[PDB]
């Protein structure tokens, strides 16, 4: 039996974060980790495996494709070797979990291994697997236990034929012909390794757009066509009937118009089930403790990150807004600034959203869909990269930068990219609307000449003054 | 024939040609003279353009000749280089975005006037074409945009063949066996890390102690240094060159010694890349005529509003004072432009990045250590090294660190140095943040995407105010 100021449930973005900050800030800190590894979803089947996969098929495709040739780049033959790709995956997240493990020991967080439960309003026991416990008395108690893949009714995930974004991810062979389900994040970057791996891709979509939640329609739409053209198919606006495996190995998916009709079935060697994640927090304790969760599964908590008990916390992808790994994080530090008395507070139009396909796609703040519905007088600043000079120089000039400004103030209010260096480029963006700086602050800001940047600081310019100088 | 207009823009390179643009846009009738065949100056033809396409596409190779795609079970037979098609790669870009700008000019209004453009009068410039020929053009204002050209090393002689200016070095037919470089400065580094990717034996010998040319700081120096010298860049620090001279043999002997003196001996190689800086450029431009008198440096004294001595006569770019780089000239352009049409003009050479293309990139913007050092200025150090970033190790690219530089009672912002992958792109952040006058915590508040290379920027930042960094 042990004690501590705080004890944190879960090793994810959201829990190894706050647990290392809560000790930075002078807490006695536990962090208990039901799983083999610390780092979460983000770590071990999310984040860090799905970008070094989409890493090095996008180095494959160069190399196979035409791209090294036309640079001078000449091998006479290309081929793939799956095992030793998924093996770099492999590597960079055995050193990242070590890392954690390193930075706990580092700041003297203690790593209690096993599945904890909320035994107590101020005490967590954490049961192993060999049923031996442990029991943490503690003053406070945040609840970062994350996520679940969300499971379709009617088809069983068996990480083997028909896979969740886990199975995609160590998949042991390219399948020739695959189906997904769900055209949302997860849907894109896994679809596109595959796709550039050799794999027949098309997938199957719901809604109307690609995406997921928040992306800017006119984005969404240019980004579906680059992927077309790519080789990736789209039946949008459908809705997946059901599927069965057969007795060959193959996959039946049947599927039907959204709005009823028009059935079709689509055969298929692997099956990635991708429409979304839940907040994972059975065996917790919550029904016991009194936390009701809402509708959604999420634990409700107010603008200090705190449950219904004052003392016990729920940060992350357990809670509402955006289910994202930065945001996941940046609520572990401030709720157990929180906890250390300071101010807490985070404002969500301000985290970005980044989609590292190739063309990246990332934005923070409104897209226009949002501010028509919200009868936002505003204006608008594109400029494409093919007009970009590092780009047009790298010879990789597909999609623009798209800036929406308010009218009245020339405050910007979003900042859309589809394209090369998207994901490093939204975070200029996030700092602009941090300070609600105008699109020609921006403007006048000298950046780097030549630099993807500048597409981002003309677009800005044409939304301030209406036209930008290279387009 | 004569032509007439209320801005005439005496050069189409970065300064010039946007200048142009932007006067052509606020309703200015515009008019652009260009001496060269294309439009562009120096960074589109041979300079900023042409290099950053040798630099991506030799990192590429590097890439894959080398350990790093076969590492991503990327398997190839026998990789091999075809100069001749990535130097063909190098100039379609070239041309394309030197076409560019003549469609930029049509759509903008902009007159062209191709030939050598002299002031010949307050009101006046006149431009000689080859053949002789020749357009007066009466002007309310002149904006001399002439930029500059390489500064030629006393006793060799460059003849852009085996001792070559960044020009010929930008051209090379085939890889040198081995290759010596005048001045570890920007254009040394990159070039020289050009060839040595695609085969070549390079050394650069500098005068000063350390490589980068002027402003970087010195902690970044080093560890820059060091990461070239690991890649098989060798260098010659404190060493002059005191002079070359070819053989029958066809290879040049280069004596040097150390830059005090003393220490004298010979190396040799197979080409000579002199780059020991760049000057301005105002050569028959008529200055002398019109009383408009050089600075010791030759370039052109301009006031806030970049007015010469003559007010309707106007100097920006490499002409002027402040950073040789495409985006200072540019802006100066602009402001210069906004002025004529009566608004403020404000730039500060504080805010002006510099960006190394090598590969790991280093960038910066404010203040150096040693600059805060000098200026008496009380400061704090944040740093967060790339082996502790996620992007980069998943990426495999884990060489470098972000340095923040933060006033030590304010925590305000001084100085951003980055060495590693995306200096480049994460610089313009930084630039951002300076503009604002950001704080150290300002900054490692704003939510940054994960994983990405800025959260490195983030966090040393997060260091420099809290005092330490979250992954490291
Ligand atoms: C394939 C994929 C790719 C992704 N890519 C990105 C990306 O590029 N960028 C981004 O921002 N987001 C990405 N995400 C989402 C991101 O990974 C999640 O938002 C993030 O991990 C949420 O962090 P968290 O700390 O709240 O939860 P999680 O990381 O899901 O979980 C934290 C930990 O809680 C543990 N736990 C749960 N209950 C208990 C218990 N009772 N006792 C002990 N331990 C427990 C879990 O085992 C887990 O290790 C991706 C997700 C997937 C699936
Ligand atoms: C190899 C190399 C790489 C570089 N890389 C970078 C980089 O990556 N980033 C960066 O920021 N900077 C870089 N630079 C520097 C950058 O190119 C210059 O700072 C920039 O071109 C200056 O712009 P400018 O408009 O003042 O002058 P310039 O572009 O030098 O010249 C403008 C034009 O003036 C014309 N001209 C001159 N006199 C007359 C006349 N009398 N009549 C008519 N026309 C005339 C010239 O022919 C030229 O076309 C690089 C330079 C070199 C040499
Ligand atoms: N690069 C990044 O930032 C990444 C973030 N993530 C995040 O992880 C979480 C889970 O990702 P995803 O599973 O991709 O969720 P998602 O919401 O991003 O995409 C799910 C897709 O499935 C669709 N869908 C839902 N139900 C469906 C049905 N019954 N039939 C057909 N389509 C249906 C949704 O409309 C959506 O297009 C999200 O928060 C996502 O943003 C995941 C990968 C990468
Ligand atoms: N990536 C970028 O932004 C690039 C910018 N440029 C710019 O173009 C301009 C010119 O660049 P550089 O030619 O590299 O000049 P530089 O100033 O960068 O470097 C010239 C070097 O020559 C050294 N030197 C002088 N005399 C010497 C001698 N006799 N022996 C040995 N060394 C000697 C100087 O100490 C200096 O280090 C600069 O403004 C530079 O910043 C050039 C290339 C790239």
């Amino acid at each position: 039996p042990i004690d501590a100021d705080v004890t944190v449930i879960g090793s994810g973005p959201g829990g190894y974060v706050a647990a290392i900050k809560a000790a930075q800030l002078g807490f006695k800190t536990v962090c208990i980790e039901k799983n083999e590894t610390l780092g979460g979803t983000c770590l071990n089947v999310g984040c860090i495996p799905s970008k070094a996969l989409l890493n090095n098929s996008h180095y494959y495709h160069m190399a196979h494709g035409t791209d090294f040739a036309s640079r001078g780049i000449e091998m006479s033959e290309v081929r793939l070797n799956l095992d030793k790709m998924m093996e770099q995956k492999s590597t960079a997240v055995k050193a990242l979990t070590g890392g954690i493990a390193h930075l706990f020991k580092q700041n003297k967080v203690v790593h209690v291994n096993g599945y904890g439960k909320i035994t107590g309003k101020n005490q967590v026991t954490a049961t192993k697997a060999d049923g031996g416990t442990q029991v943490i008395d503690t003053k406070n108690i945040l609840i970062a236990t994350g996520s679940e893949v969300t499971p379709f009714p009617g088809i069983t995930i068996d990480e083997d034929t028909i896979v969740s974004s886990t199975g995609a991810l160590s998949l042991k062979k390219v399948p020739e012909k695959m189906v997904v389900i769900g055209a949302g994040v997860i849907g894109v970057e896994l679809g596109s390794v595959w796709q550039r791996l050799g794999a027949d891709v098309t997938a199957v979509e719901f809604l109307g757009h690609v995406g997921g939640v928040g992306i800017d329609m006119e984005i969404s739409k240019n980004f579906q066509r680059i992927l077309q053209k790519q080789g990736f198919k789209f039946k949008l606006n459908t809705k997946v009937t059901g599927a069965t495996k057969k007795s060959d190995g193959k996959i039946d998916v049947s599927i039907e118009a959204a709005s009823g009709g028009k059935a079709e079935v689509i055969t298929c060697d692997v099956l990635l089930v991708c429409i979304g994640r839940r907040p994972f927090t059975k065996n917790l304790g919550l029904e016991e403790l009194g936390i009701e969760l809402d509708p959604r599964g999420r634990i409700p908590v107010n603008t200090r990150f705190q449950t219904k008990i004052p003392n016990i916390y729920a940060i992350g992808d357990v809670v509402a807004g955006p289910m994202l790994a930065h945001k996941a994080e940046d609520e572990g530090i401030i709720c157990v600034e929180g906890m250390a008395g300071g101010a807490v507070h985070i404002d969500y139009n301000c985290v970005p959203s980044v989609i590292y396909t190739h063309p990246e796609v990332a934005w923070v703040g409104k897209s226009e869909e949002q501010l028509k519905e919200e009868g936002i007088e505003y204006k608008v600043g594109k400029f494409p990269f093919a007009a970009n000079s590092r780009a047009k120089t790298n010879a990789d000039t597909d999609g623009m930068v798209k800036i929406l400004g308010q009218k009245s103030t020339d405050r910007v209010l979003g900042a859309h990219i589809l394209g090369p260096g998207a994901g490093e480029m939204v975070n200029e963006a996030a700092l602009a609307l941090e300070y609600g700086a105008s699109c020609e602050d921006i403007a006048r800001v000298c950046h780097a000449h030549p630099t993807l940047s500048e597409a981002f600081r003309e677009a800005n310019l044409a939304a301030s003054f209406g036209k930008s100088i290279n387009f």
